[PDB]
């Protein structure tokens, strides 16, 4: 196995994948580290179980599916490729807004509130919490304006994108 964690790139107490290389911190893996398979592991059973699943879909009827325990998981794994970039620190943790000139959002958002609403089965479908994911690089583009900073928005939610796309296996488009 990895020596580092592969969220984080970080050792420590590591957990291993019983059936791949990658290790994880306890709370860097999601689900929670409960012979064990990593999340990695668990989406590529779904894709070798049903290979149709990796024809294209409609974003639109992606969004709509009900949160059952494969979407569940594949939103899971898509929270996690988000923390697995470091520039995720700047919306982990509960943001707070003091500028001269900008107004805080009317619903903040940050990634770590949408790992509890996850963990405590919060989100009916999909669009939940792919609204709130969206809803987290909309305010921070609202909010810091003309300032360079806004940029890591546009850098994460890109990682996000990319993610959706691949994960849910939204048909390509030019
Ligand atoms: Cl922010
Ligand atoms: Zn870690
Ligand atoms: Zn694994």
């Amino acid at each position: 196995n990895s020596n580092i964690c592969e969220v984080c790139n970080k050792w420590g107490r590591l957990f291993c994948c019983d059936t791949c290389p990658r290790s994880f911190h306890e709370h860097c893996h999601i689900p929670s580290v409960e012979p064990w398979s990593c999340i990695f592991c668990r989406i590529k059973t779904i894709q070798e179980r049903c290979p149709e699943s990796q024809s294209g879909h409609q974003e639109s009827e992606v969004l709509m599916r009900q949160m059952l325990p494969e979407e569940q998981l594949k939103c899971e794994f898509l929270l996690l490729k988000v923390y697995c970039d470091s520039k995720s620190c700047f919306f982990a943790s509960e943001p707070y807004y003091n500028r001269e000139g900008s107004q805080g959002p009317q619903k903040p958002m940050w990634l770590n509130k949408v790992k509890t609403s996850l963990n405590e089965q919060m989100y009916t479908r999909v669009e939940g919490f792919v609204q709130d994911m969206r809803l987290i690089f909309h305010n921070h583009k609202e909010f810091y304006r003309e300032d360079k900073f806004t940029r890591l928005g546009i850098q994460v939610q890109d990682i996000f994108e990319k993610n959706f796309r691949n994960i849910f296996a939204i048909q390509e488009t030019s």
